[PDB]
């Protein structure tokens, strides 16, 4: 593919998708055995290794619909990837969304025009693969990892003067990130399975930051859920 | 409320929501003990009775976003209803959606303008209550009822010259109905729990009709899931 | 048709269209001779009888664009109906619209997406059949029934947090209902004649309700205009 | 006003509004007594004279929503004009619209964004003043002038590569012009009375032109209706 | 063409485009030798003469996207015009835009729907011909004419209750007029060269008017730039 | 700032903005003296060094409106950056755009919803800083670097099933990239100066690729123009 420098078979059937390529490196080195880096193009690293003797890949996506759309499209179309699991963070937009909660996104709202480009007057509601979601849910429940299932907002503007997150929160939306709508829409359009698993990095509306310790803990829980759901 | 002639306490915390008021009558009389009809306004019947000694109501909604929106808003705001379960049918738009499958909607797409009216440039993705969905899922799995979890399309025009169901099917959408987006959006906006459970009445694209026997069978499975999930 | 259980010839060339199927029953029994009920599907009753020896039908439509669209499409396409006259009520949105006024809608505005679905960037302005409107107008004038001719708003949300009726009233719009845009657009698309005749059930902005006596009186005037215009 | 060089009282309560300022001159000189030109700014002539001893003004508007909007706004706001009657032509878009027919517009569709600018998700349907329309209708009928009442399309692009007039014609729309939506919307927003009366200059879809004789004849009928309706 | 009464070769390769046809007359008579009026249709005058022995035409456009679109389309398609230079005025919307500044528009924003009609979900950004712009820029700089290069707003409503000029000014937009988007889009679509050169007639937000002397001076500078850039 | 790990004064007044952080490293090391890396967050490298004794920074932006928007907003708001020069590539969409041409973007079209989010019914046309553009233009002309000035398309979807680049090319648009609209809109909103300078990496419509040698050559020309314009 244009943006990924891998050879055939170098990428696994299951790919984890952090936004930050340095977090892709961290995940692969920390969690997987026998790791190879299959991509260095643009420094958007991708790695493959094994978890309990099963091949797992980890590919950074960058930030925003347009950047993840590139990687997801190439993974699916050039590398025949079957399962695509974003592992990332979001800003919580409700008080009931706790800093320790691991979020499994059933769907996502968005201000990206990517679906109105395709559908015009239709509001397309992207949808997580239920089999992936349920496995992740079971995995959290089994260990007692606090988990919340609901929807998120996929934003184009991290700094948005016209943000509607107040209203989104009142409609039940849990948090704001910049990737999910693209991942869920593209995977579904190609008959692949996708899921986004998210930690909470702060509460956007109260400005209240999560501590470095809290983040390390939730990150490990997210990765454990991602992996465990998958073996 | 304006459209429902009930007194306080006459409607249960849990309401099943068929589109057809005559199917509301059928459900209440067939499945519940000690049934009272609490509403006859516009002939949109609503009933309350018990299932295993727990109060359950059944309220017809009519067809279309605008009609269900009336009933859902009044149930929530005037009767403090907590759990709202549409039990209805849809036209399947994919071959892999089988006539015996009971559909649990995680979300719904729509050509209704109801959310663009509220959100403008935002695509709002409605979201089922996961607790209700998982209970329904468990209930089906427990008995071996075939069940499929994914998304549906909420249509304004049953006869639509500009239908995009071809494209919707390619994006993974399972079927087309006329209520879900409204139910999920309104329940969520008011902090209530909603779920839509759907049988398949035909395949819209092949014109192939489900038999009367097939429909009777799936209808009973839907109601059993609706109830069982709830006790 | 899918939603109407009639046989050919059972429905007249001229059909009155109340929203409430129980009001369809009331109209047919009260005004017409030799009445037969040709439809009981979903309890959305339809009747045919005679008025001065001329066949007239009366078909409930339900509430909302999507519900009337079903009945209108089936009446036109399966039953070759020629004249379609909604007889209903609306909430007045101006002080100069009096509680006794019978409204004849020349056109209707809407927040339904049904026409943007068909036309995209075009604002489609639906249009009453002038021959039907003028006959109704003449009929009112002949008896001294107060009558106002202008436009209405066809709303998707009876309970609308984002209502623009304040601004609509300033642009001259008389009142808000939930059917007209669909009736006028569908009839015109198929070369049939349509008209909506409306009473005033309240003033939405002042909350001021019309009395039961006032409503009985205006209802009879509406029906008299509907009929008289037609014989 | 900014664009009209008249003094107070120089413009009548009733103004005829041709698009072409040279046709304004023709109308005033040909039909009215004791004519004064009250405006020469931009050569968009405006005249006042009498018809049967009643003051009538005639003001050119130019072509397009934006140009008529200027003149209509200034006439209403600076000159307290009460009745505004466009007298113009249109391209017929249906075969049943005959070259001799004088069109009275009940409403107009448009691809101008002027109402979406004000109303967003609402389709605003402009509405002729029924009193003006009925007088014009009566006036034609009295003399046997062929007259058709229905809707027109207000176009921004005389040369439109993306024209939807085919579809508009199927929905019953009679013809295409470039002014009506603005006139009807602005007059209504300010509590004034407006009407558009139109001749047919050609059939857009067949390219078939009306003869110079046909045009002279229809023009005189239009003006006669405009005037007669008004005295 | 339909709206221009000229014969072939009567219009030059280069046409100046004032909005006001009386200003077209003024420009031609004041600046050019051996002038002929080639168009009197609708009193939208067009003239051709010579400037330093080179043929130059001057064509009024009227006000608004729809009116200039007519003239520009006919000039290009029927008269094979190569260079199209609007010479007009605008209302400044920023304090830093001085009354003596001559504006060269690189692009224009708009509330016209003309490009959404063609492109739907795409924001089309029109673009001046850089060769024309640079020549005009050089011409001003050579003589010391104060000149500002940036963008303008093409408005449909001179009187706009929903104006966003406050926000437009904060994004750097210099002023508001009613023609540029159309000129730049149409010229580009047909492979011709266009440029808009504008004087400042007032500051819209402070209501502060430019004096008649200031306007005479800037007008002459605009015309000098238009001409000089061209010889 | 959240995404950039620099201290105050570490970033220059002038920042070059390649999409690829590895190209930021290449540029800084190859062209500048006394280079320090001020940012390693997410591996989106930023460097500062000197060019002819003047401080210049080079900051990778990532791909897509949302990713560059992050970096541009933080550069402006936290580091008081004055001049922002994207140096990147695009896919040419016209035959007349040659592989050796260096493109200076006056404006950009887009399918991003970022401006409709802010402006609704307004098409916002972003605008390059003319002073930056003219300096870059002069710099190319001085050395004989082939240079083309016009507009580009800022795309959200590198792989777009609904691409309108065919039509965009006919309207004169030169090429497609994924950043410019954001850079130009954000810089302008904050009173900073921006310009995008682009090489051609291929012709999207013919699939014809530029050679590695051609790309090395054009890249050096782009950087030379970027720098020279600036000293
Ligand atoms: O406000 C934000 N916008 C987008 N993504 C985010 N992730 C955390 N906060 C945000
Ligand atoms: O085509 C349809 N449209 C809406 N609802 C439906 N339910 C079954 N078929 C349909
Ligand atoms: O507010 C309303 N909305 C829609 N229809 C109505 N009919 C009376 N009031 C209303
Ligand atoms: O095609 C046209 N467009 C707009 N107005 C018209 N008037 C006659 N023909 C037309
Ligand atoms: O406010 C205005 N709108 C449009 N054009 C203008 N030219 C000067 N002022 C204006
Ligand atoms: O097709 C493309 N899309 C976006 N950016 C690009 N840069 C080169 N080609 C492309
Ligand atoms: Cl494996
Ligand atoms: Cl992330
Ligand atoms: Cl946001
Ligand atoms: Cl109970
Ligand atoms: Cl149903
Ligand atoms: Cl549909
Ligand atoms: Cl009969
Ligand atoms: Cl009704
Ligand atoms: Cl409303
Ligand atoms: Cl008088
Ligand atoms: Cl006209
Ligand atoms: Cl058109
Ligand atoms: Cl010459
Ligand atoms: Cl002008
Ligand atoms: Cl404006
Ligand atoms: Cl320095
Ligand atoms: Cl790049
Ligand atoms: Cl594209």
């Amino acid at each position: 593919s244009v943006h990924i420098g891998a050879e055939k078979g170098q990428i696994a059937d299951t790919v984890l998708l952090p936004g930050d390529p340095l977090r892709a490196k961290f995940i692969a080195e920390t969690y997987l055995e026998n790791v190879e880096c299959y991509n260095e193009v643009r420094g958007m690293y991708g790695f493959t290794g094994t978890y309990k003797g099963k091949k797992i890949s980890v590919q950074g996506t960058g930030m925003g619909v347009p950047s993840i759309s590139i990687y997801v499209n190439e993974l699916i179309q050039s590398y025949d990837v079957q399962n695509l699991i974003r592992v990332g963070s979001c800003g919580a937009i409700r008080k009931d969304v706790k800093v320790r909660d691991v979020i499994l996104a059933m769907t996502s709202s968005t201000d990206s025009q990517m679906n109105r480009v395709a559908f015009g007057s239709v509001d397309f509601a992207p949808c997580a693969d239920f089999e992936l979601l349920k496995n992740a849910y079971d995995a959290a429940k089994d260990k007692g990892v606090p988990v919340t299932v609901g929807s998120v907002f996929t934003a184009d503007q991290f700094y948005n003067d016209d943000s509607q997150i107040e209203k989104l929160a009142k409609y039940g939306v849990l948090g704001v990130e910049m990737e999910t709508t693209a991942l869920y829409t593209l995977a579904a359009k190609h008959g692949r399975k996708a899921l986004s698993i998210l930690t909470v990095s702060d509460h956007v509306l109260t400005g209240e930051e999560t501590t470095a310790e809290e983040r390390q803990t939730t990150f490990h829980d997210m990765i454990d859920v991602a992996l465990h759901s998958v073996s």
